[PDB]
């Protein structure tokens, strides 16, 4: 029985394979600047139409101005803010860890101190999945920044555009 | 008794599982920076309110 | 190549479409790490249940 | 249990990588933070809306 119990195949691996996470990045990055158009990536072209359909600007400049103001100093809260609440969940998490390892201390059989390791493993994935998260969030940053700098250069052209025509009357 | 001692589920693993800690960053990146006026996510939100009131010169 | 108008139009479009991209890129890589997580709750669920010894290896 | 306490220091060496990105993300809004604070005093002295201007006495 125990012989049973050590040796053979259990089945785990081919355990929640076929969820193919690796489709939400881009399979190649020569065309990742050209899916927009059509073709590179495919998830990302139908996010980047919405995107330049959403970002440009309608109404009086005046109103234009006030939405540009709005958006950075939203912006900067808004990754400060996010910064500070995740700080907080980091410093929970090590209170966590530290958990893990008091457990550590108690365990008795082998058993039990193989699936604490499982255990600890999981928490290390979980670090992992928050340090990518927080990557992302750096990039989607950087790219909110590059977004407010466009607009600004969209109200800048409207105003010095060559193709207005008016000018005061004298009456 | 060795067996016993090999063999089993032991119950680690559901342990500290329930401490939601997914809950300190944001759950979806379309509404982050929508999060000032109302929804998005809520608990940036409080805090990006104070941080522009205290911001302003 | 070509006028400097059609240079010029290139350079705007290339600028917009970068923002874009990285956008993008951004929101659909924070969704796929959301389901990891999820993943990694299940693979944890599985720790509960395991019997044998070759089984939690 | 040697493996098991390496595994959890592993854990607090991603914690801390975690941290420093926290902090790195911070730098960034707080020198955003100026810039806005320099802008708005900026906009306060060129503002339009004022009135003032010296008198001939």
């Amino acid at each position: 029985r125990m012989y049973e119990a050590v040796t053979g195949g259990r089945g785990l691996g081919d355990l929640m394979r076929n969820a193919q996470l690796r489709e939400y990045l881009p399979d190649d990055l020569r065309t990742v600047y050209d899916s927009a158009n059509g073709g590179g990536y495919s998830g990302i072209s139908g996010s980047i139409n919405d995107i330049l359909r959403d970002e440009r600007l309608n109404g009086s400049v005046a109103d234009m101005r006030r939405s540009i103001e709005e958006r950075s100093r939203t912006a900067a809260a808004t990754d400060k803010a996010v910064g500070l609440r995740a700080y907080e969940g980091a410093q929970q998490r090590l209170a966590q860890i530290e958990g893990l390892m008091d457990e550590i201390s108690r365990t008795q059989d082998q058993k039990a101190i193989e699936e604490l390791q499982a255990r600890i493993a999981g928490e290390q994935a979980a670090i992992q999945n928050e340090t990518t998260k927080l990557q992302m969030i750096a990039q989607l940053r950087q790219a909110e920044q590059a977004l407010i700098s466009e607009q600004r250069r969209e109200r800048n052209m409207r105003i010095l555009s060559s193709g207005n025509q008016g000018m005061p009357t004298i009456q």
